[PDB]
């Protein structure tokens, strides 16, 4: 009876996941002994996808999504537009215009969608569209979909997720979620695209956190913010490092998980989900220096681990 069973009543517990994951049977035995939900880490994102216009890259993709069907776990989709990670083929070699761009767009997102949108319960639609933190100058990351589209790139990207499958929520994606000044600006944006319409059905929080990162008065502020435009939050890809293995790293991350997990039941009405970026301490990808997950190298629960799952 894992971390999934143990928040039944607040929230999907998920886990990202790699073809060594859905491999070998002891990790298996772990994310399906503990998670009700499902990240691809990279095999759904758009270069891994679309290495080229039109020539379609399944393989990895078709064996997580087969696994969550067969399984009965959710799946999050994870990352229909996003700077990074993406063709440079998308935008150009000159740029293309918006209109041309944007046929980019459509044919990308409505092609994945409906592959996967059988299991798919959620998806990041656009991943990381704000700037790190510097009312006046431009809220926004300058990325080439940014110089090309404006704002509107954003807008386009929702709907046409939700014209590919309307009973699917579509996530803003962001870290730095309780940077002050970021969090104003995803809350704005998020705002105002949602008052012209746009289906923008929740904000994902990445919660890539470290053992004195956010103060739970931080924590709380963009939960409160957040909550009072959307009406659901996921926390999308958490992981707490210990810097910036001894007793004492331990008892910080003890800590800060007690908290932050405190906040999220204050706010179950809000989160639907909890998602961890890897799977244990040995295939988190920031490497074994940050300890930053509740399973250990061995796949063991760690000290943060009974904190989190015996509450009340």
């Amino acid at each position: 009876n894992n971390l999934k069973d143990a928040y039944a009543d607040y929230f999907t517990i998920g886990c990202a996941v790699n073809m060594a994951n859905f491999n070998s049977s002891q990790q298996i035995a772990l994310i399906t002994s503990n998670f009700n939900s499902i990240t691809a880490e990279n095999d759904m994102k758009p270069q891994p996808t679309q290495p080229a216009e039109g020539k379609w890259n399944w393989e990895n993709a078709d064996k997580i999504a087969n696994f969550a069907r067969a399984h009965k776990i959710g799946l999050r989709g994870h990352c229909l537009v996003w700077h990074a990670q993406t063709g440079d083929w998308m935008f150009h070699g000159d740029l293309v215009s918006k209109e041309v761009l944007f046929e980019r767009m459509r044919t990308h997102i409505h092609t994945i969608v409906n592959r996967y949108k059988d299991v798919v319960y959620a998806w990041d639609v656009v991943n990381e569209a704000m700037t790190d933190d510097a009312k006046a100058e431009i809220p926004y990351r300058q990325s080439l979909y940014y110089k090309i589209a404006g704002d509107e790139f954003i807008k386009k990207a929702f709907e046409y997720a939700h014209e590919a499958d309307p009973k699917a929520l579509l996530f803003y994606n962001d870290y730095n979620e309780t940077n002050p000044a970021k969090r104003d600006r995803i809350y704005n944006m998020v705002k105002s695209m949602k008052a012209e319409g746009i289906p923008i059905s929740g904000i994902g929080m990445q919660g890539h956190y470290n053992v004195l990162s956010p103060t739970e008065d931080e924590f709380r502020k963009a939960l409160e913010l957040y909550s009072q435009v959307v009406d659901n939050i996921h926390i999308t890809e958490l992981d707490v490092r210990i810097n910036t293995l001894t007793p004492e790293a331990d008892a910080a991350q003890v800590a800060q998980y007690d908290m932050l997990f405190r906040v999220m039941r204050d706010y179950k009405h809000v989160i639907s989900n909890v998602t961890f970026w890897n799977g244990y301490d040995g295939d988190s990808w920031l490497d074994q220096r940050n300890y930053p997950l509740l399973f250990d190298e061995n796949l063991l629960p760690k000290s943060s681990f009974s904190s989190y799952y015996k509450v009340l």
